[PDB]
């Protein structure tokens, strides 16, 4: 199991534009495109991105290519942020994957916010961390997903996976 597949059975794949548990506008792989309530602005970020007309609608290919992107982003964000950087480095290489997870659904920022729980995280403190996770708007808006996420931390296995 690897993080492509990890992501691709949390987010799904959507080929039309599609909103978001939280109401935005996202195409593919959890593709974000706009927060704003236009579905005009939404198809314009799409045109945008894929360098052509879509109207909408795209391919799987297409979808994966922006996957690709995503991930990648995801990754050099944490590598390129001081607050993350260190908790990555120091985690084996599953919870690596979990903390790209969430990184990769609430950006950099977001998971920047989780002080307390990177804390505990860097100090390998598994059961804790686990337990202040849960304590957040993250959890009790998507908890099947969140839950996942928190056992591949606290066990450090893709049995939440599997
Ligand atoms: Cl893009
Ligand atoms: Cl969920």
């Amino acid at each position: 199991m690897n993080i492509f597949e990890m992501l691709r059975i949390d987010e799904g794949l959507r080929l039309k534009i599609y909103k978001d548990t939280e109401g935005y506008y996202t195409i593919g792989i959890g593709h974000l495109l706009t927060k704003s309530p236009s579905l005009n602005a939404a198809k314009s970020e799409l045109d945008k991105a894929i360098g052509r007309n879509c109207n909408g609608v795209i391919t799987k290919d297409e979808a994966e290519k922006l996957f690709n992107q995503d991930v990648d982003a995801a990754v050099r964000g944490i590598l390129r942020n001081a607050k993350l950087k260190p908790v990555y480095d120091s985690l084996d290489a599953v919870r690596r994957c979990a903390l790209i997870n969430m990184v990769f659904q609430m950006g950099e920022t977001g998971v920047a916010g989780f002080t307390n729980s990177l804390r505990m995280l860097q100090q390998k403190r598994w059961d804790e961390a686990a337990v202040n996770l849960a304590k957040s708007r993250w959890y009790n808006q998507t908890p099947n997903r969140a839950k996942r996420v928190i056992t591949t931390f606290r066990t450090g296995t893709w049995d939440a996976y599997k």
